[PDB]
């Protein structure tokens, strides 16, 4: 239990695993491990060595394979700049299949943004190719690759490989996720409400509250239409975003509808101030803005709204 016993045990230990001696490595370096709380080669050696450990079965190798990654991760942890750990530790991602998809899909990328941290003073397309191959092989985690894609994260200035679209992409994945969750909720919800109450599309949107109460897409949408900056794309792009704003509203209740209307109705007059293409903007602006008399109400931009849409009823 001392300096020079533990860097003797750890010589010991890494000897021992040079030889291949795998059962003596796993057993050597738990007790270093033991004796030292964090140690940053005991922690390498004990997920090399357990990694390797051969599987009679599954759950062995399960087992075995988890804890292996455990500590590797530890050890980057304990260490952020050390490599050893982490080219360690993504091998045995390219290893273990199994590995991306037992660890939180998040955390993945989590390890990825400090490792490019260190590869970037050190020496890094291996990564990219690497990580490209795995949102190809495996598609699930495109939620998580534009997560973390977007603007705002370790990864966004450490990778990069435009963000404005990464993060649009986000939104529509997103998007899609809520709708399709919605919708097992609706088979189930839209039976208790009855069939000719004359609040029953309200009444079914009512129920869709609980999905998108934790949903904090609306920020994101209003990201992507900052950074957008260009014309076109901009107001196509706010177009979809009030939209779905609107959306929220047909969603939300009685109480909350009125604090964020005034929100969206200032969205729209904004809108229709620097007169944006979609008509809903000016329609919903102008049934909207409510007048004491028929005769005090705008006059040229009603002639500019029909003028610019002669087809709007």
């Amino acid at each position: 239990d001392s300096m020079s016993d533990i860097k003797q045990l750890l010589k010991e230990a890494k000897q021992e695993l040079t030889n291949r001696d795998y059962e003596e490595t796993i057993e050597i370096s738990e007790k270093v491990l033991k004796l030292d709380p964090d140690n940053y080669f005991a922690h390498i050696f004990l997920g090399k060595a357990l990694s390797s450990l051969p599987a009679s079965n599954n759950v062995s190798s399960n087992r075995n394979l988890e804890r292996a990654t455990n500590h590797y991760v530890s050890a980057a942890k304990l260490v952020p700049d050390n490599l050893l750990a982490w080219k360690g530790l993504f091998l045995l991602f390219r290893t273990t299949e199994v590995v991306p998809d037992i660890l939180s899909y998040d955390e993945y990328f989590d390890l990825c943004g400090q490792y490019a941290d260190a590869l970037l003073k050190q020496e890094q397309v291996e990564l990219i190719n690497d990580i490209k191959l795995l949102k190809k092989t495996h598609p699930d985690c495109q939620k998580a690759f534009y997560q973390h894609l977007k603007p705002g994260s370790l990864m966004a200035e450490t990778i990069g490989r435009t963000p404005q679209d990464a993060l649009l992409n986000l939104i529509k994945i997103l998007s899609n996720i809520e709708t399709t969750e919605i919708g097992k909720t609706l088979s189930q919800n839209r039976l208790k409400l009855k069939a000719s109450d004359p609040d029953y599309q309200i009444k079914l949107n009512s129920f869709s509250w609980e999905i998108i109460k934790n949903s904090e897409i609306d920020q994101l949408y209003n990201q992507l239409v900052n950074i957008l900056a260009d014309d076109q794309k901009r107001s196509e792009i706010e177009n979809q975003w009030l939209e779905y704003r609107i959306k929220v509203l047909k969603s939300m209740p009685l109480d909350v509808k009125k604090d964020f209307f005034t929100k969206v109705k200032e969205m729209v007059e904004d809108m229709v101030l620097v007169n944006h293409q979609s008509l809903l903007a000016w329609q919903k602006y102008f049934e909207w803005t409510d007048y004491e008399d028929l005769d005090n109400m705008d006059a040229p931009l009603i002639i500019k709204y029909f003028k610019k849409f002669p087809k709007d009823p």
